[PDB]
Order: structure tokens, then sequence, then C-alpha cells
């Protein structure tokens, strides 16, 4: 399964344009100040057809579980209540969130052994680079 290469624990080492991405979502200044300065850990697990993606940080934790291709309800780290779907498109794990007539896509792919997360909302595009910890 293509998901096997994503499994494990990943730690943020680099970020580009995250503040702009949060601004585009309406995250307030005080939260952006802290969120831009944290280095989250993302844990990706799979048991049968169910994938679980956990994001851990010193001040906020999220967890979602899903089957690929099946829409699910998600409450995001910034408290948006969204409709989500995740597909594995070739080698790219593509997570689409929809709410209030808006969308944002979170694409994860493996480049040179690192996990690259690209977040797009409107024209705000952010790249988050994660190194494999375990
Ligand atoms: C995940 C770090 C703390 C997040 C605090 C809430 C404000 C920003 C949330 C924006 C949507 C989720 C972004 C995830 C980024 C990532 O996984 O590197």
């Amino acid at each position: 399964h293509m998901v096997d290469a994503f499994l494990g624990t990943w730690k943020l080492v680099d970020s580009k344009n995250f503040d702009d991405y949060m601004k585009s979502l309406g995250v307030g200044f005080a939260t952006r100040q802290v969120a831009s300065m944290t280095k989250p850990t993302t844990i990706i697990e799979k048991n049968g057809d169910i994938l679980t993606l956990k994001t851990h940080s010193t001040f906020k934790n999220t967890e979602i579980s899903f089957k690929l291709g099946v829409e699910f309800d998600e409450t995001t780290a910034d408290d948006r209540k969204v409709k989500s779907i995740v597909t594995l498109d070739g080698g790219k794990l593509v997570h689409l969130q929809k709410w209030d007539g808006q969308e944002t896509t979170l694409v994860r792919e493996l480049i040179d052994g690192k996990l690259i997360l690209t977040l797009t909302h409107g024209t705000a595009v952010c790249t988050r680079t994660y190194e494999k910890e375990a």
C-alpha cells in the first residue's frame, strides 16, 4: 500500500509562509504569534483501511481517523468545523477541507526522505518540512 511510506513520527524542521496561511484562515494575531513559533510532531498510523493522523504541539493536539475516499467531519486546530476527504493520489496524500463555501488542501508527499506538507487556501500557499523521527 502507498500509505506505508508515510507511517511514523515526523517533526517540523522548516516552514515557509505559515503566518500568511493562518491569516488567510482568520487566525487571530495572538494565536499566530505562538503557532508560528512551535514545531509540531505529526504521527501517521494505519490499521487496516483506517488511517489516523495525530498532530501534537506544546499547546494544541489534534487527531483524525478516516478511510481513504470517504468524507468525514473534522474540527481543525483553529476550531473550524469542516467536511474533509483524504485520498492517496499516486504518491501524494491529499486532504481537502470544506466549510462555509471555502476550501483548503493539505498535500503531503515524500521528497528526499522528508515529508513535505503543502497547505493552500485561496492564494496563500505554505510549505512545512517534516523530518522522520521514528
Ligand atoms: C499545529 C500547530 C498549532 C496550531 C494552532 C492553531 C492555529 C493554526 C491551525 C491551522 C490549520 C492546521 C495547520 C497544521 C500545520 C502542520 O500540521 O504543520
